[PDB]
């Protein structure tokens, strides 16, 4: 259980996204005792994740890649076109690069830049991060077992 | 007609998903006296099914692959994105690998984590499993036919 | 040339309604081509199983066109659009990569609650779509044969 | 002086034609016949992508135009095809690298009523002219860029 | 120092423009002219993908930016195109592995009114800044994870 | 059980609406040997039914009133508003007048003025008419019962 | 007082499913009130015919509460919400003007395509709603009897 | 066929609304030769129509009242709350005042302040006006026949 | 120093209670016990309007508060009742002319999950305080106006 | 000369305010103070209807105006209230036959952002003007059709 993971994090809503990252890193720390290295990569926004993952993926250096971003409807434009582009983008890359790309590119039904909202997700992303943590291990692990 | 099917089950809502698997397997068993071997492959969540299926498909070890997951709207984030990515994912994969990927990656209009909803799908997935069984059989059968 | 083959891939969900499109489709060609055009029928579990089948059949080079027939309806339990999309996109993709025409008769109603009226309505309508399909098939296979490939 | 393949779906031809006629008219006007437009009949919008690809691959055309009226007729969902097509053309031009212009419009509402049929029979003439320019423009640009 | 191809749709040009002007401005106030931005005009958002692919292929650009205003004019559905363009770009940058930043905006509403116009006319300035930073940040990041 | 019913039919889509009337009347005729007299009242459109029903109801001349209309979305303006106003209207009216107002004021999810749609509803309204007939009978019957 | 009457007005559309709510409703009261509470049943064509009936019955003063039971479902042909609304509003209005409680068991599913699962599901569920109704009826009739009317 | 009609017209989108008025007046002119007087009343917006109709109605001076307004979604706020309030408002008034109130308070699915749009409705309202014209007569007439 | 009738639906009591407790707490705090709040249990939100009317008509209360959590449970449509209630209360206060405050909230989403139950158990405390103020305020205003 | 009761909800007060200030301003610049506007504060939009009924009853007002900003905060559904308030007002002015102008706005979107806030903060000024004119026009019209 010793391999590298490239955590790609969009910078939109950094405080929320960061919570997922921190939580991801911490959980793995607690499960693998650092035997799993998590390299963090910043990226402008979600849209920038697919390509970045593609690149970081083909380097062969990572057992899995994580895409973390908060794509929300800010009330002026439509966030879904990107969300789709990105959730699909990652799926495409991993299908190509055959390197697992876990998604922590969440899009909430509602997020109006309010305390309640902002606090809810600031907190939830932690949960999500832990989920991503386990998923990452589980997948990498099973692929290994699968591998011939 | 003695072959192997890869049953890739996501682990979210496992209790529900398992019902589709158990059913799927039991049907094939009954309908094929055991001729069909169904190898189970766990996976974090639906988003992990495509690649897994590609990886598993390309081994050529299986006559057909089944993607099983319950992708639901949990009232917090949007689920349709991943749902799409996966349903498309499996389609893409099977088109590349030329290996039948059956979809038991279901998305209900409503699943609110209540006795009713859970009881409903825990029960329904059994039906879907049986459906996937007959589908797998039928498709694997038809392909080999048009092959000759 | 007027003589060629068409692989008619039909999903078996709502087989009753899908069948009508087939029966109709075949009848139209027979009535137009006069048997000149052969329509081979392939059964498939559900619409999702159409893309790959169409691809495999397309690659055989035995057909001037493939036809995907299916009724992808919302059953009030799961969302049907996800598959419908994959299928409508799948056929589009298969035909795009295999350069073999794939006509869609994979219909998705706004409403279909399996009630006498609904069943009856579409059972009848699919006949119409089938005819349209036949004409489209002839039209497209033809138009392509007259293309200045330069 | 170049060739343009204009693929026109036949569903709602009365309306599709309208966009194609204005296209031909405009190019004829703006390029005085210099730019040739080859019209290609096609059953429905779904048949456009592949046709587009095939023609683009002949290398004969500077650009291709997909013209279709994909509307919601009240019985089935049109969006699935519309998507497969708007995406299909987009996919073909990205593949063949032959600009594919879209005149595959999908109205919010079109109920086969006089008001509607009349509105779009009219509006497609406008769209067709827009296609014309967009065509000329893009083709032009690709050269300015190729040099 | 590097170059950025800025492909801009011409629909709602005056609004799209603000995005560009701002982008070019911000970069100057950040690269002091180091980063050169070349503007390319294209008919509509649908015309961006292929252009960005073409320009990407050249290798002359560290990143490509697509700017367009794809709104619901109230007659046809714009989401089909919006989707195609957004995917298109993402697809192109994935093939060419050349960053393609999106400034292909689609507002929930835009009814050609003083209020609406004046709002995005100004907001595209903001977005253009964001597009500037993103480009710098992404182009920077890529080269880094490369060395 | 020999009484009068006021059948208020809007004239939009008359060809469709008439089918409900003709059917309504024929059913009562058959089921009541003519005992039930159904007086027909034309009206511009659905929006005109409520008042008309009030006016007609208050005469006390009728045991029950029927509002018949096809209120559809013609793709230009919104129909739901009037649809609502009328369906509520009839309800309001009957609650005031204490006179049963049956609703055959139908609104289809889709009616695009095509052979199919028209043929469909021209035929269906006949069924609805029959339904309204049995409803009228039943309701008038039940009321008089609880009256005794 | 524990002894009083309830007029249970039930629409006859989907009578099979509506009936379950009634059977259940009555059984619950009998199991709680022990016959102390009488439930008179009145049949009505459809939900739309509930408001006025409830009003007429309310005005009789014979009931401590009225209960409207109906399944107002989207049948994939016409919009059901218009009526559903009129009915849910109607009962609310009747009870408001007649000062007589009117409990709603006029349920409208997100989805009901008259398929085995759907029918079965609601056929069973209405039993639950019926129980809830009985409890609500008792609860409300009671709470009102303990109100300081000053 | 000699009576008075109070045409109440909101002033939002006056040019479009006006088309309905002009057309209304003209049609009646052509059918009743002025034997039907149409009194025009201006009103700020649609919301102001109900009360105005109520007042003008109770004066007993009019056989019918027409509400004309164009309530549209201007893209910033929601027009429906008003639309509903108004379409219901008129229905309520006429049910009260028992004076027919015809509705020419149209709400289009789309109207983005564009030439195509603006021209379409500038033209359609004429049609609608003619419809209102006939409806008005028909209703007033039938109510008369109905009257005892 | 006046009386307030607080009608609380019992569906999702755990959450409804939360809004009622904070209401009582606030008034007790702000009015030091001066303002009395009488709690009235009610089966569901639908039972509130009538109760509201009845109580308002006793003339005993300065204001009435309807508290309920009307949510979409995934099986039936909640909006019909929600409407009948938000309108019903509004109708009653317009009738009885006794201000009726609404704490009959309808969440966009509430799936009986921990995250949700926890969020609203929390948020209802906030709403309850808002009710408290709104109550005090409106009652106060009506007097300032009655004089 | 006459008086206009201006009931204003306090939610999003700063925005609602602009509406009022503008209204009062416009009237001054049109009645030179002839028309006196009395402001009444109320907790939320739901609290307007009854107040407008009460104030209407007084007879002291030629017209009543309800101003509120009822937006979708992203947690609960606001349309229930919006509807109740809008209907409420319309209902009240119908009973009391006292004009009740609505400045109870509900934006498609408003996510508590600089852009959103600043936009309605300014637009409510515009709306307030409209509300001014409408009041003058309606109060004028009524008295006319009365004489
Ligand atoms: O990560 C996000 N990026 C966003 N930007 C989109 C994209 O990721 C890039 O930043 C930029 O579009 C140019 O590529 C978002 N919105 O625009 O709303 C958002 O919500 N979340
Ligand atoms: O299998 C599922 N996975 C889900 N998670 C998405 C994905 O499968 C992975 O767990 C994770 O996103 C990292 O890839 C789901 N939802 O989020 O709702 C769901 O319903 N079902
Ligand atoms: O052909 C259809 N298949 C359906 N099943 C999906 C798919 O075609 C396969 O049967 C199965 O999913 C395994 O791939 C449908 N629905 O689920 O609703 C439908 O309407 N039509
Ligand atoms: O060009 C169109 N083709 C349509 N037909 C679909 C498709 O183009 C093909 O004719 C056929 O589906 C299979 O090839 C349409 N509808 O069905 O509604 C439409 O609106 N427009
Ligand atoms: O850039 C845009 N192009 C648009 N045209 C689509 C496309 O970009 C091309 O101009 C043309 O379709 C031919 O390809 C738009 N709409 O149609 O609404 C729009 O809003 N924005
Ligand atoms: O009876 C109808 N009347 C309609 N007109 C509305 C109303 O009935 C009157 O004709 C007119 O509005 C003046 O009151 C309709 N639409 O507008 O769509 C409809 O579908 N059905
Ligand atoms: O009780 C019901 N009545 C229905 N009919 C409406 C009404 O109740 C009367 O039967 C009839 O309309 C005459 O008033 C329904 N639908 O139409 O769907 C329904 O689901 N449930
Ligand atoms: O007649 C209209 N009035 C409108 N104003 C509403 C109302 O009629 C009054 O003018 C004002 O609200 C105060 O009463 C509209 N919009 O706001 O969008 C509209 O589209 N049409
Ligand atoms: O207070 C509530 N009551 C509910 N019950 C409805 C109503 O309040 C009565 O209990 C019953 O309908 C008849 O009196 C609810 N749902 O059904 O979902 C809900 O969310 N909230
Ligand atoms: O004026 C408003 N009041 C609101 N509160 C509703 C109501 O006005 C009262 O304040 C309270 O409900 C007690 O009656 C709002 N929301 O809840 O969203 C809003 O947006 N605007």
């Amino acid at each position: 259980t010793s391999f590298k993971i490239a955590f790609i994090q969009a910078r939109w809503h950094a405080d929320i996204v960061d919570e997922a990252r921190k939580s991801f890193v911490a959980e793995l720390a607690a499960k693998t005792g650092g035997s799993v290295e998590v390299e963090i990569f910043d990226v402008p926004g979600a849209y920038e994740i697919p390509l970045h993952a593609k690149t970081l993926a083909r380097t062969g250096r990572y057992a899995a890649i994580v895409g973390a971003a908060f794509v929300i409807d800010g009330g002026i434009y439509r966030h879904d076109f990107v969300a789709t582009a990105v959730i699909n983008g990652m799926m495409q890359v991993q299908l190509e690069t055959e390197v697992p790309v876990l998604s922590v590119v969440l899009t909430p039904h509602h997020f109006h830049e309010s305390k309640e909202h902002h606090d809810f997700f600031h907190a939830h992303f932690k949960v999500k991060g832990v989920e991503a943590a386990h998923a990452a291990l589980q997948i990498v692990s099973e692929r290994s077992r699968i591998a011939a």
